[PDB]
């Protein structure tokens, strides 16, 4: 045991709010800017929202995503490398559906040097990455009436499966009442669950798939 019990990246300010998805299936690109912003604050000291919209709109089908019907965190961060940065969020913001491409270099509010992404089903390397590096991409299985439920506590689904269809961002992980837990952002606004957050059930054999598809982006000097 070398890493923190817990940790909630929330408490060094770097995470930015909760946002709201919508009807246009876009949580990879929330998932995605999530995971930027944490590294950019650590950078920069500045905690800005960057534009999941860009993502949306222009990494797109020569990096198998396909907007509002879905798409991969990693291939959103290869965009970001090949693209030499993303916009703000307030000069590029959210929609809720696709559109043409408008990135503008002069909005360029991040950069991306490189990402890593993590081993299938390994919770203790996800645990590493999320003490030592910050807030960690993932793909979840959400299909589930439980989870769309979900208010409070720990969150632990039967039927839940390894196979993941819904892109979120990990925060922290601790341990409440009994139960290790890891801390998730989720993109259904601040009346989904623990103002925006839910609890899932961490070490319990991969649990609705969370360590299945991790990655991380950097900023380098
Ligand atoms: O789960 C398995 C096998 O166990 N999957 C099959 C294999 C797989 C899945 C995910 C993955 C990871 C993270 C997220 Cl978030 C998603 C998703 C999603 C999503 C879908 C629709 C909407 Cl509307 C929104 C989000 C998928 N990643 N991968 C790895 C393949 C990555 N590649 C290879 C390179 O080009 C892009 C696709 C899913």
């Amino acid at each position: 045991a070398a890493l923190p019990d817990s940790v909630d990246w929330r408490e060094k300010g770097c995470v930015t709010e909760v946002k709201y998805q919508g009807s246009c299936g876009a949580s990879w690109a929330f998932s995605a800017v999530g995971a930027l912003e944490a590294q950019l604050k650590l950078k920069t000291g500045k905690l800005v929202s960057l534009s999941a919209q860009n993502l949306v709109d222009c990494s797109t089908e020569k990096y198998g995503n396909k907007g509002c019907n879905g798409g991969f965190m990693t291939t959103a961060f290869q965009y970001i490398i090949d693209n030499k940065g993303i916009d703000s969020d307030a000069s590029y913001p959210y929609k809720a559906m696709d559109q043409k491409c408008q990135y503008d270099s002069k909005y360029r509010a991040a950069t991306c040097s490189k990402y890593t992404e993590l081993p299938y089903g390994r919770e203790d390397v996800l645990k590493e990455a999320v003490a030592n590096k910050g807030p960690v991409s993932v793909g979840v299985d959400a299909r589930h009436p439980s989870f769309f439920l979900y208010r409070s506590g720990v969150y632990y689904e039967p039927s839940c499966t390894q196979n993941v269809n819904h892109g979120v961002l990990v925060v922290g992980y601790g341990d409440l009442n009994g139960k290790e837990y890891w801390l998730v952002k989720n993109s259904w606004g601040h009346n989904f669950g623990e103002e925006g957050y839910i609890r899932m059930a961490r070490n319990k054999g991969n649990h609705c798939g969370i360590a299945s598809f991790p990655s991380y982006p950097e900023i380098l000097q």
